[PDB]
RNA sequence: CCAGGAUGCCUAGUGGCAGCCCCACAAUAUCCAGGAAGCCCUCUCUGCGGCUUUUCAGAUUAGGUAGUCGAAAAACCUUUACCUGCUAC
């Protein structure tokens, strides 16, 4: 049971978009969820927490469940998904889906000197959500994920192997903290370096190129 | 709770089948505006609700606190107010 809406989805189904890298390059929206799955088979989905959450009513209260989910692998991709529904499993599923939709790349750079493969962040990057500022400072090697538990988990999911944090403001608003972390991660690709001064060609997108295969008949 | 005594226009009425034969409408004042039962009240013929109580309890309820109700001897004519009770795959 597949069947896509979204030109992009159709393209993916056809098999002309190879990896999510291309998508990232052409900042293409992924409203459908299955595409991500197709691209990346190694999605580890981990539920961070579930707040019960209550609207107050003329009689009693409306218990729903704000399930927070973090999704990753070890390649340099993460997703953060928040949903609040009444059935818990359903809510969790929704959260997972959201995370998948989000899934966003991470620029993993070098501590200091290249030598081996990169598993820290490139630059000192930070995020913000409400009153949580998660600041991720790049570590040295072997020094680990120095972070709040949730944050650490997120880092692990991403495939950041070593990193320092400085989570400030009310970190115990766990969801908020997670969001902040995600934002910070995103900011990695966005922070210009002297490595990317050099000018790129601007490639044509798959949406432009494979336009006949995309869209309905 | 009470009633009219008389200075008077009253007026021998006007209406509706006046006709005597019933209906309704028309006669200022009134001088008194006065009498009877009840009348602020205090001792009696010396009443039944107080005085404490001690016994308990009915209970009052979701639980409890403080009061209140019921059966036994001594002068005097409310069953309510208020505290304390519950959470994820």
């Amino acid at each position: 049971g597949w069947v896509p809406v979204t030109k992009l989805g159709r393209l993916v189904k056809a098999g002309k978009i190879s990896s999510i890298e291309e998508i990232f390059l052409h900042s293409l929206p992924v409203k459908e969820f299955q595409i991500i799955d197709q691209l990346l088979p190694n999605l580890k989905d981990e539920v961070m927490n579930i707040k019960p959450v209550q609207k107050q009513t003329r009689a009693g209260q409306r218990t729903r469940f704000k399930a927070v989910v973090v999704v990753g692998d070890s390649n340099g991709h993460v997703g953060l998904g928040i949903k609040t529904a009444k059935e818990v499993a359903g809510a969790i599923r929704a959260g997972i889906i959201i995370a998948k939709l989000s899934v966003i790349p991470i620029r993993r750079g070098y501590w200091g000197t290249n030598l081996g493969q990169p598993h820290s962040l490139a630059t000192k990057t930070s995020g913000k959500c409400g009153s949580v500022s998660v600041r991720l400072i790049p570590a040295p090697r072997g020094s680990g994920i120095v972070a709040s538990p949730a944050v650490k988990k997120l880092m692990q999911l991403a495939g950041v192997e070593d990193v320092y944090t400085s989570s400030t403001g009310s970190t115990r608003t766990l969801e908020n903290t997670l969001k902040a972390a995600f934002v910070a991660i995103g900011n990695t690709y966005g922070f210009l370096t002297p490595n990317l001064w050099e000018v790129q060609a601007l490639t044509p997108s798959p949406m432009d190129v494979y336009a006949d295969y995309a869209t309905a008949s």
